[PDB]
């Protein structure tokens, strides 16, 4: 009873404080700084999806082992997503983002000097574990600096760095190791997978470097009884915004803010308490206050991730199959298609950013899901390479909007003391759905074109049937 009242007072006051701070230089700087972190995740996703299996096929491996790396690394991503989402609530957004990025960068760096297959697999799996927490923590961290008046518009532009990271990974793959053989012989003569591995780590390293300049979120401090730190961070935000706008004379007027109140021996108690608190936060997502919302968000996330990841990983393979069939009558194609998809997303990002705060998140999600279901089905009508590429561009442009709406809903549907936990759980479910979709769809490449498309269409139809039942978060203070 009492705690809900106090947290409602804090939520009401936080939006007023943010309106006093306003939007400007600080938010955009933080936007770029976290865009680097999302770029790291996009790079890892591309590497796992496309580089590793191609390498395995180009590797001295038994037929039974031609697809293990992607599966195991995605499972590691799932585990890391849940782990880092759970901890971010208790340790902080910036702290957990730094730790996860550090793990990712370190184990990426190690993977360059491995010599076997098990060791490279191990290093890359731990790297996947590290990066898995980037998306939940980034989306929870940035949204806490945004006022309700334009939170949806500003959150819709984060996904571009994911696309740019994927394009970067594809371009580096083409430039350094274009459909070369893979061995663990090359002597790291630039044109070796080791250098590509090292190059792909740069976005994460730069994200770590830049991230150490930004301030921890004030909402986390206020939710945990740290008044003075939150006040200083909010004053920093206000001063930066006003000094950049040409009004340095202004004074931050907020007086007081509502707040909510041997080594092997100490570490044991600390770890047990952290685990208990994280598990308690997780179970709260299934209580009577949130059980329905969580159960429907699970379905929406699962279906959307299934369809999207399955189609994206299946499309290059079926293009290669079409080319092979025509010939019977490589690495550049993936990069070109990635660049085209990144261009196609941009109109969708513009439209979603414009309409998110006007038509609401629910209508964006539902309409975009219906359009994605229809456009994905149109893939069955394409016959030539160009037609397939154009239809996929249409699918991506109409689908990216639903992802922005889903991200905004996931941010706004859960309270600030459990936001990262719920987002991490749903992102782990998304990674599991990606595993299942990539495993199922790719098996049909040499058999039939219709089955993957129909499965994706049915999954998107089911997902769009659930999106209509979620509540609308438009025009409400950040929980
Ligand atoms: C932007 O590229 C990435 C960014 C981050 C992770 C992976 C990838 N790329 C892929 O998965 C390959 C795939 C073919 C790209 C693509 C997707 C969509 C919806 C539409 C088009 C036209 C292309
Ligand atoms: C940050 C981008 C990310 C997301 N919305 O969580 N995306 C884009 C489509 C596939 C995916 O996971």
């Amino acid at each position: 009873a009492q705690r809900r009242k106090e947290r409602e007072e804090l939520a009401q006051q936080y939006e007023a404080i943010l309106r006093e701070c306003g939007h400007g230089r600080f938010q955009w700087t933080l936007y770029f700084v976290l865009g680097l972190a999302l770029m790291a995740d996009g790079v890892e996703v591309f590497v796992v999806g496309f580089v590793l299996p191609s390498a395995e096929k180009d590797m001295c491996l038994s037929d039974s082992n031609k697809g293990m790396l992607g599966l195991i690394v995605y499972l590691g991503m799932m585990v890391g997503a849940f782990l880092w989402g759970g901890l971010a609530d208790r340790l902080g957004r910036r702290q957990c983002l730094l730790i996860s990025l550090s793990v990712n960068s370190v184990f990426a760096f190690f993977s360059s000097f491995v010599q076997g297959y098990g060791t490279f697999l191990f290093c890359r799996l731990l790297s996947g574990v590290g990066i898995g927490g980037s998306i939940p923590i980034v989306f929870s961290y940035f949204s806490e600096f945004l006022a309700q008046e334009k939170r949806g518009e500003h959150l819709s532009w984060l996904c571009m760095f994911w696309m740019i990271g994927g394009v970067y990974a594809a371009a580096m793959a083409w430039a350094i190791i274009p459909h070369y053989g893979w061995s663990f012989g090359s002597a790291y003569q630039f044109h070796s997978w080791r250098v590509f591995v090292l190059v792909c780590a740069f976005p994460s390293v730069f994200a770590i470097g830049a991230l150490t300049t930004q301030p921890e979120s004030p909402r986390f401090f206020l939710e945990n009884g740290k008044h003075d730190e939150a006040w200083m961070v909010l004053k920093q935000v206000h001063d930066t915004n006003m000094r950049a706008k040409g009004h340095p004379e202004r004074v931050f007027s907020v007086t007081h803010i509502k707040t909510i109140h041997t080594w092997y021996q100490r570490w044991g108690v600390r770890a047990l308490s952290l685990g208990g608190q994280v598990w308690g936060n997780f179970l709260s997502c299934f209580g009577p206050e949130y059980r329905r919302i969580t159960l429907m968000m699970m379905g929406v996330w699962f279906t959307m991730s299934f369809s999207y990841y399955g189609l994206t990983v299946w499309f290059p393979d079926m293009i290669r199959h079409l080319q092979a069939v025509d010939y019977a009558s490589g690495a550049y194609m993936v990069y070109f298609v990635s660049f085209l998809g990144t261009l196609a997303v941009l109109p969708g990002n513009i439209v979603s950013a414009l309409l998110m705060d006007k038509i609401g998140r629910l209508r964006m999600l539902a309409g975009s899901s219906v359009m994605s279901c229809v456009s994905c089905f149109f893939l069955s009508f394409g016959n030539s390479e160009s037609a397939m590429i154009a239809l996929l561009c249409l699918f991506g442009g109409v689908s990216i909007a639903s992802w922005n709406a889903l991200d905004v809903l996931t941010v706004e549907l859960y309270p600030s003391d459990k936001r990262t936990t719920a987002f991490g759980f749903l992102n782990a479910l998304c990674k599991l759905a990606a595993v299942l979709g990539i495993s199922i769809f790719t098996s049909f490449v040499g058999i039939t074109k219709a089955a993957p498309i129909l499965f994706a269409s049915a999954a998107l139809a089911l997902g769009s049937s659930l999106a209509l039942k979620l509540p609308e978060t438009r025009g409400q203070v950040l929980q």
